[PDB]
């Protein structure tokens, strides 16, 4: 078999291919190993969402408890399982029909390269005039021991019953999303992290106060500590933990990988199709092509781009790919601020530079650092946690990043992306007019 | 007593006037009838979204009934008033103790004209170089029999106890927002509305769907039907309606005047200072100041402006005011886009042109309407009601208007703010990155 393009993965990146290059009148082929949709709409960002959205209500009762609500609901873990587990199921068919109906060859096994333009797909030989890796990125293979009883996102997100201790490696977005959630619906929580600190690409003035949002939620955060063993005893994990002072032992019901996702590239044999790879992902050039196999294109997760592993990120690059597989290569992948979330309680988010990045640009900068847990917003949600961090390019009097925790702040996080692409003068913004009262009427007030 | 500013009431205006004309050296002095801070902060958007919070916990609630959450809140009328009660409370004293600390004379009666330049101010005589009239809107007096009967919006944000039956006159803002309010809070709720359309300025293709979801919370609507008596029973009262086919009696505990905000400025003996106003407020120039009376300026709903009685648009206006005060008229008013949002479950908003203003303006503008509950974002958080509606200009490919309901519209209506003041082109929206998952990413979505 022999296509115009064969397509690895569809998740985002491999789906926004293979129905933009279907649509051209090219021949499409696509596998996954795994149903159609990808990690955000199978096992992460949309599962997770739900899920939180039963937790909203738990946190928001808890907030105004003798202002107005008198009873704070316990979360029925199963309903909202299995409420999470409809939008679930309904993803495949939707995609696999949309294929089938855009004239798209469906594969459903593991892909590995046999040469320069050749794929084993399962127990089939098929040849291709142009190949796009959108293999996303998979749980750390923890190398050490007991390595392998650490769960996965995915096991997480699939849970019958909430166990009664979690414990989590690694201290990133997944670590303290799933403990919000964990600790939200009755669970003891711990997240070991081997860093002095949490969240570490975050503005630290800003990720203090969701580590004081987390801590008064129950949330025991270990730092400076590496994770180096697992042990099962008896209906039970026992967790090592390395720090220069001592090695101390955790016990949990239940032991997650928060440790990171490296690229889905690695049981690829790229070597057998002369394919440049780094760690970070498959080695691409301003055309996403790869930089010694030319036939060889790459988006989201898998691509090792200056882009962010985000879902808007695997489709924007999807474009690019299936635009330059279409046309040749004519269009460079342009990145506009890549808003980022954390969707705990209160969420946090942040776009374009921190100060520290912001300095080593060698830009002048203002900032406006401020904690307004009294502003009005606040105050009448009772979310004790409000604070916000801005950086003014101080030249063009235009905005250079923004980070935030909040109320909201996963929409209004946006406004400030807006701001920066449109480059938008600070009095501008000062001198516009919001709906209010709205959390976005408090961006004039953050310069 | 001789100032270079007396301003009349101490609401958004009127503050924000005080306060600069004050931090430039100039005399100050301000008369407010009531305490200090205006209509918004005592008795209008502040302590309504104080108490609509205790109605989203049980309306979130009630949407994820048995997908995860088991037991639906009563909200608790006395703590949710008492609650409001304290933000309402703590406003007055914070802006005398700001106009003490700034050098501003500070006066606590209702003000008339004796003359061009000056005011009988309760039983004193006071003099001015400048004059601005900052007194916003009032209830509309009800001049048919029964009309005094009418309690005010101010009223229904005081009740120590909710009504078992209210009745409000007049399908604007407040009824539907207060009608949400009521009716979540276990009473029964009629509006009369005197028109074929409820919220008659809003897009109708967007409208039906909150009347759809107002019906679905046992609310009565009654168009076509004019209200022209009120007689009090025992412990009730009855209001006639007028309709084309019949007159209908109407009981209930409580009845409310939702009927349009006239300008606070009939009782200002205007004539005396040779002041012009039409209905809709003191008659303004490009530069806010009076026409025949060249002393006097005006802000906010006392203002007969080209700006939406809102509070965002009284600052604004203050503005211009305050700096043409201080250096002479050298300041035109300019209006950016003004969103703005009926606080209903779920949220309705609206900003720049609806369809028919936009084709009354000869634009040759694309439309794109559609009724979008089956997207991901109503589906999680079960909110049967999402639509919108943008108009493009098909010219510019720029925004001139777009009118939402659904989740988080409030805060998303701004993003559409933004987009038409920045002329941003349709496609830099649609190839921008929003933090998802959110509602600010169905944006590209609506073009
Ligand atoms: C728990 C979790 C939460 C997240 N939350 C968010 C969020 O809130 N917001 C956000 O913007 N991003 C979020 N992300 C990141 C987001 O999921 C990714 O950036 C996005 O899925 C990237 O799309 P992609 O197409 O590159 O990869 P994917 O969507 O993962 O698609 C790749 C596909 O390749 C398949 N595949 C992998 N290896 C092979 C192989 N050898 N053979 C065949 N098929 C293969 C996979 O099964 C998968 O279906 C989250 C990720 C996780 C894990
Ligand atoms: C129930 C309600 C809800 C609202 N919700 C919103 C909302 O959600 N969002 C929004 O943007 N806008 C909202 N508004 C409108 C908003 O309140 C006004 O646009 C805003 O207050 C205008 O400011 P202003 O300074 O012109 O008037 P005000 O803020 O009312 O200030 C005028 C002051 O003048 C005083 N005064 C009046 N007459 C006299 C007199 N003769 N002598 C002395 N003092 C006098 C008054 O007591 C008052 O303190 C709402 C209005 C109401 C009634
Ligand atoms: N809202 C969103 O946008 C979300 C996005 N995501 C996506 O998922 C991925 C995030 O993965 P996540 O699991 O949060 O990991 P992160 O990379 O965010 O952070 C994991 C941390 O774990 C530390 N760690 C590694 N090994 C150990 C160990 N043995 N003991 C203790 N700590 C250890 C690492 O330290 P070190 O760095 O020093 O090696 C690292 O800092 C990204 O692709 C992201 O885009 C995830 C959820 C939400
Ligand atoms: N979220 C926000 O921004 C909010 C803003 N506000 C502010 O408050 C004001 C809105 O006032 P509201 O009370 O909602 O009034 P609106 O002007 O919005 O609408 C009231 C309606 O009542 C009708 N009416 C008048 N008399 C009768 C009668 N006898 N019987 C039946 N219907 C009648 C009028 O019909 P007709 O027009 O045909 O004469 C009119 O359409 C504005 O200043 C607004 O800015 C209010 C609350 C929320």
């Amino acid at each position: 078999k022999e296509y115009d393009v064969f397509i690895i993965g569809s998740g985002m990146a491999g789906m926004t291919i293979a129905n933009k290059c279907a649509s051209k009148g090219l021949t499409v082929g696509i596998t996954d190993e795994l149903p159609y949709g990808g990690t955000c709409a199978l096992r992460g960002c949309d599962p997770k969402k739900v899920i939180i959205g039963a937790t909203e209500v738990r946190d928001f009762a808890k907030r105004l408890k003798g202002s107005g609500i008198d009873t704070i609901p316990k979360v029925n873990w199963k309903d909202i399982m299995a409420f999470k587990q409809s939008f679930v199921d309904e993803m495949p068919p939707k995609v696999e029909k949309g294929y089938k109906r855009n004239g798209i060859d469906t594969f459903h096994s593991s892909a590995k390269f046999l040469s320069q333009n050749t794929l084993e797909i399962g127990n089939e030989k098929i040849k291709a005039k142009k190949i796009v890796i959108a293999s996303g990125s998979k749980p750390r293979v923890l190398e050490f021991e007991g390595g392998h009883f650490a769960k996965t996102s995915a096991d997480f997100l699939n849970l019958d019953e909430l166990p009664k201790s979690l414990l989590f490696i690694g201290g990133g977005y997944i670590a303290f999303e799933f403990a919000h959630i964990a600790a939200r619906c009755g669970a003891e929580v711990t997240i070991v992290h081997r860093g002095n600190n949490p969240l570490e690409n975050f503005e630290q003035d800003i990720v203090k106060h969701l580590v004081s949002a987390t801590k008064k939620l129950g949330v025991k955060l270990i730092l400076n500590t590496d994770v180096t063993a697992i042990e099962k005893a008896d209906k039970k994990f026992r967790v090592k933990g390395k720090s220069a002072e001592k090695t101390e032992y955790f016990e949990a019901e239940a032991v997650f990988n928060s440790a990171g996702r490296p690229p889905a590239i690695f049981d690829l044999e790229l070597e057998k199709a002369g394919i440049s790879f780094t760690k970070k992902g498959v080695s691409v050039n301003e055309h996403l092509q790869n930089t010694s196999n030319p036939i060889v294109y790459a988006a989201g997760d898998a691509a090792d781009s200056e882009g962010l592993p985000l879902t808007p990120v695997a489709v924007l690059e999807g474009h690019t790919v299936a635009s330059n597989i279409i046309k040749g290569n004519h269009k460079k992948i342009s990145y506009p601020p890549m808003p980022t979330v954390v969707f705990t309680l209160p969420t946090m988010a942040s776009v374009g530079y921190t100060e520290s990045r912001a300095r080593e640009l060698n830009y002048n900068i203002q900032v406006n650092y401020k904690e307004v847990g009294d502003w009005f917003n606040a105050k009448r949600l009772n979310v004790a946690e409000y604070a916000f961090k801005t950086i003014i390019d101080e030249e063009t009097q235009t905005i250079l990043g923004a980070h935030l925790i909040g109320p909201h702040t996963e929409e209004t996080i946006n406004l400030f992306a807006m701001a920066i692409k449109t480059k938008m003068k600070v009095n501008d913004i000062r001198t516009m007019i919001f709906s209010y009262p709205t959390l976005a009427s408090d961006i004039p007030h953050m310069l």
